């Protein structure tokens, strides 16, 4: 028997983005392959580990060993995702880290069980980078929190733009919790930066949004940009303060025909639209299940080796392989906030304005930092 485990957040602050939603996006994958693999049901189970990683290893602790569970799915902190890459290694699992975007992942750490099936950071500076850079935006300005994120953000802009040709004119950190942004807003202004990145989301980006607009921005001559896609952000926030800010994404519910149909089934389960976290987690399991059937076994090992001759193009996963380090490349895209008026219904958030393809999104295999790559 196969025994699905999502290991996530039911309770805090990523409770909306993953947590219930990502085991209806896993329920929907089960029910996509007929509800059964090795010819007998499949068994789901979840925990809240309540973004703590010592909670998380003994959940999952436990589930190898007295639950029989076969492969993990979801897991909301990098650092849990980290930790969990490191037992998968030590018990002979598979963990599909869906929820979680560190490079590590399927790169430096890299081992064959943990596999990295969302996208990670690298990919949503390569595409932001691209797709803005096509658009004509040369000259960055960053804002950029002062933590690990910030750093992490940091050295990877300033890679892939040089890279590319363009140039970053200035950056600055801010520190945990402002609230006041003008005196970074001020510096971004007064640089001459073509485009303006708010590197962070949360409460930071929605009052940098704000708080542009006093200071005449977007004017004629510079834009604000974003990062990451964090939908349930626009939600809170409302289009009338983020329309025209852009992000990177590997998946919007509204992109075409085939994701409005898997956006639909979930809404029935869930009430609202998949975040591309839970969307992940479909398509994550959706595929180790499918491999399983396809192999006709459960052995990590093989279906490791098997998901890397696959191509993916499922409702979520679109020009997907599995490089040998078991990071997934994929179609990224360039979304864009829409205009309030615009908004014809809740959760009609954005527009898709590019698409950068794998190779060109996640890097040359040259460029991979796992071992196994080379
Ligand atoms: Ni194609």
């Amino acid at each position: 028997q196969v025994t699905l485990g999502v290991l996530t957040d039911m309770s805090s602050v990523y409770a909306d983005s993953a947590g219930k939603g990502s085991v209806a996006a896993v329920q929907l994958a089960i029910e996509d392959v007929g509800g059964k693999a090795l010819g007998q049901p499949v068994k789901l189970v979840s925990a809240d580990y309540q973004m703590k990683t010592d909670v998380a290893l003994s959940i999952a602790r436990e589930w190898f060993d007295r639950d029989g569970v076969d492969a993990i799915f979801d897991v909301v902190n990098s650092g849990t995702a980290l930790a969990i890459n490191n037992l998968v290694k030590d018990k002979k699992k598979l963990a599909f880290i869906t929820a979680a975007a560190a490079d590590q992942i399927g790169g430096t750490e890299c081992n064959g069980y943990g596999i990295g099936f969302l996208y990670n950071f690298t990919s949503i500076v390569k595409t932001v980078v691209q797709a803005q850079l096509a658009k004509g935006y040369k000259t960055w300005f960053l804002m950029l929190p002062d933590a690990a994120y910030g750093d992490l953000m940091n050295a990877a802009i300033r890679r892939e733009l040089t890279a590319g040709g363009g140039q970053i004119v200035g950056s600055v950190r801010f520190p945990f919790e402002t609230q006041d942004f003008s005196s970074y807003l001020l510096q971004a202004k007064a640089s001459g930066a073509q485009l303006i990145v708010s590197t962070s989301g949360g409460a930071a980006n929605i009052n940098i949004m704000k708080q542009a607009r006093e200071f005449g921005l977007p004017s004629k001559t510079q834009k604000v940009g974003g990062m990451i896609d964090i939908l349930t952000d626009v939600k809170s926030a409302g289009l009338r303060v983020m329309q025209g800010q852009e992000y990177a994404t590997s998946f919007y519910w509204n992109m075409d025909d085939r994701t409005r149909a898997f956006a639909k089934r979930f809404y029935a389960k869930m009430g609202k639209m998949p975040t591309n976290n839970q969307a992940g987690g479909y398509s994550a399991a959706l595929q180790y299940l499918k491999a399983v059937n396809a192999i006709g076994s459960k052995d990590p090992q093989k279906v490791f080796a098997y998901l890397k001759t696959i191509k993916f193009d499922d409702a979520v996963t679109r020009h997907g392989t599995l490089r040998p380090g078991g990071r997934l490349v994929r179609d990224m895209y360039l979304v864009r906030a829409k205009k309030p008026e615009d908004q014809k219904g809740d959760w009609d958030y954005y527009d898709v304005v590019a698409t950068i393809g794998p190779e060109q999104a996640f890097g040359p295999l040259s460029e991979s930092r796992c071992a196994m790559d080379k």
